[PDB]
């Protein structure tokens, strides 16, 4: 089978009270356990996603101009005028121009002259934000395998109890572990794609915008050139200007209002006072083949997918970091407890390597993998 | 009496060490317990409030103009000038105007001409922000009832120990549970009222402002119109323009610098090694009358106040959510553990319902309440 | 020796499972423990620091102007022009001027005239931001004293296990306790110094800037004055203008990209099922001399350094707060558990006093210290 049991160290049983157990369910891993003559337990992180996010600031990449009107005056005729100077639907430019007999204007000199046009945006991109009323983890408690119940847990209401047969009441109690600062990050949506970019950056892009109907610095796209006895220019469709600008950007698969994420959660189960069964896996001695190259993740860590070539399943996977210097730093491992359930199922490791030149080591003895990695750290 | 005891699952007692107990005190509920021949225990959340918040950005809704001065020139007399063009106490507009014999000006043509006025705001509204040095929970430990001690716990210093007679030392250890992102929300104050609005929104309101003395884009209120051989206009008192704009806004009762909130906290008591008494209430079978209609809360959840019509007190209150689809999602309940202490005391439920059309169910069997609710999610 | 053991209340031992122990390691204090015939344990907070922070917004305090070019026209010659009006490397001002025979210009009147110059900043100051990929605590587990292992723990990956001889596996599990909202605070760097200021403030300083190469509102420094038959002014080096502005600012020692902080952490050790040894120190009766005056800290608390004059070592240090009113508030103490290890080693206390006039009390009976303190709370 498929799921990983709990070690000896991560649950307590009080003479009285109950059995409190720690758990870090991760994106793509299930955790397991049982007591005597009680059926097995399976705890799995169904998925993490955010739905229905606020609209933070709508931006016009590409707009058209309508109903264009001027009024100019001769000299000694004062400033040209137009009611439209009040409506924030028109950009309008007031310049001064030259009138001669060259335009029905008796005298020489320079004549006031203003000119407007309706500004109408046609392609808008959206910057959105995520609060607690948008996050939800879906979480499986399943009791060979069978029926399973689905707890759904949130930032606002992270306590679920659950009535498991053979085991009785069980409260879950969860909190995200390894992720994103939606306090710094906006979700960006241009037509069919969603990127994910640092707020400040987002808020600083040269364009007409609107508080998530009335545009702002419309002029950024619509301009006026040399007036004659005026004409208004404009830059094109922005799709392209951007795509080149969103270049470094974490990309995301989204659908409508839902958006899915690779979630780490971290819970503690509280259930009636029970002697569970710990397991403490034997440390591995086969060697590890790299399956597929070391990728960055979008919750900030670095995934590496190994493949175990020995007769050990199951076992703890010996792993190790050094920095440029060469120093073992004893940490930097997201995937707290990375164990070979069964060969043939390559195994993931999520680690947060240090800045600069990092040396990851997987495996015991010779034939251990030694990856270089590189890190460098801006917006 | 009045207070709710602890279940069997939420405290442990180690052979050695001590007795660690979980607790979620909520706005408007007390939690209770005791051991053998030891007097009872009462833990109550005195109140949550924030005091003395930073001033983030002072905005002028309504200002007056003073000491208004111009200087214009004829043609061939160069640009008009005024020292005041340096002081950011005056808005000043430089235009060009027409001089004839119509104003003591020998020749025809257009003459430079500038004009100023002291800008003096008279009604300011304030946007404030909340950090850790502003939050405080007040919390009661009381040991029929008697004397009680008041722990006061903060974001910065959430550990209080406390010397209880009959029970000995007891450390509390607390953290907010269900609330507000003061990282996204500003406290807004216009004259006598305090609203509570999303930062970005706030920062985007068309008005003169100042970093919490020198105004900025003063012009937003003060304008100049057609100059004559100039005059400066201005929009009125803003109270009203706003009140219509703060429309969706969560309103708040405030007093001076204090501001009070409905707080959820979540602690763990650490006290010397003790066999406490759990209670695990019987699940309710009376039916529930809705007392007062389902209100939104300002910490984001949805309160519903029920009333129990059966001979059961005490008992657990069977409750249940479905989404539009119809699916039981097993969670979404803020008021972790909602129990009938005694009839006649209607009971609250705080739940965080999903987006769209939600079906809450309270009660076991027929005669269970089934509310519809609606949700939709922007700034 | 030097390190402080664990009390009776802060670790549990389950019949089965293991030994979970609470710990708040603080900047400048080590925590200690052991079981029977097992060697002693030392847990010490190596240090907290942030490295390699994003660049949030680069600001030009002081720039120079280059390659300055105009083109003006006579009347009936239309607007002056220059290709450079497109390049955001030049600030350029278009005015109107006067042409007579005073400059080779046949007729009287006012003539269009524009003028540019390359804007080149020469001193830039930087505003930076801190996310999880920048924080790291270094933490010592040492087992008279000996060899010690250094766990390094982060916001993203706060779980380290560690193989201690005599004690076996031990997982640490940590989270900052008392600190800074890098969500509100920017790290500021002008030449050789680093300050630390509230984001909004930072984002609001009058100057050319750039998203962490193209300046913005260059004009803030570079101006044009009365054109002749034009000339461009500029304010000076900003070092000084600022230093007076960064006045209230928390100052910081930094080096390159590293920046060090006084860290509080808060962990829980999880190790195989063990009867540890608690100690519960006797409450002190000597009196306390103030060693060095009560300083503010930059994680927001107030440090006070006492000195114990009695034959008690070791003992708990009786301490107590009142507000202006006079009320004992039972909390406000950061240094959860402040104990006299040995006289001659003055002792720190970190406390978060209330707003207004605060009365701290250290010591039992007469000869107890009673400090006044003052608090007041903006940006
Ligand atoms: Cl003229």
């Amino acid at each position: 089978m498929r799921c990983v049991g709990i070690g000896n160290r991560d649950f307590v049983e009080g003479l009285s009270g109950a059995t409190w157990v720690d758990v870090v369910l991760e994106h793509g891993s299930c955790v397991t356990t049982m007591a005597k003559d009680k059926p097995t337990l399976d705890i799995e992180l169904l998925k993490t996603e955010v739905t229905n996010p606020a609209v933070l600031r709508k931006l016009c990449i590409e707009a058209k101009i309508s109903n264009t009107t001027t009024d100019s005056r001769c000299p000694t005729q004062g400033e040209a005028t137009l009611v439209e100077e009040q409506d924030a639907n028109f950009v309008c430019r007031r310049t001064f121009v030259d009138r001669g007999w060259g335009n029905g204007c008796g005298l020489f000199g320079k004549g006031s002259l203003l000119t407007c046009a309706k500004f109408k945006c046609v392609t808008k991109l959206e910057g959105k934000i995520v609060q607690y009323e948008n996050l939800k983890y879906s979480v499986i408690v399943t009791v060979t395998t069978e029926h399973g119940t689905i707890a759904t847990i949130t930032p606002q209401a992270p306590t679920s109890e659950i009535q498991l047969t053979d085991y009785g009441a069980l409260t879950l109690d969860c909190s995200p572990r390894t992720g994103l600062d939606f306090n710094e990050m906006v979700l960006l949506t241009m037509k069919e794609k969603s990127w994910l970019v640092h707020k400040q950056w987002f808020l600083d892009l040269p364009l007409p915008w609107t508080s998530g109907e009335t545009w702002n610095r419309q002029d950024l796209l619509v301009t006026f050139k040399t007036a004659h006895a005026q004409e208004a220019v404009v830059l094109g469709s922005q799709e392209g200007a951007m795509h080149t600008a969103l270049t470094g950007a974490t990309e995301i698969q989204t659908s409508g209002t839902t958006t899915i994420f690779a979630g780490h959660l971290k819970c503690r189960l509280k259930m009636d006072k029970l002697t569970l069964k710990g397991i403490s896996y034997v440390m591995c001695t086969g060697s590890f083949k790299l399956e597929k190259e070391v990728a960055e993740t979008q919750h900030g860590t670095v995934l590496v997918q190994v493949k175990y070539e020995g007769t050990d399943a199951p076992c703890k996977i010996p792993f190790s970091s050094q920095d440029e210097k060469g120093v073992t730093q004893n940490g930097r491992l997201v995937t707290a407890n990375p164990i070979v359930t069964d060969k043939e199922k390559p195994v993931n490791i999520e680690a947060e390597p240090p800045f600069g030149e990092s040396y990851i080591v997987v495996g015991a003895g010779e034939k251990a993998l030694k990856l270089s990695w590189f890190k460098k750290g801006s917006s």
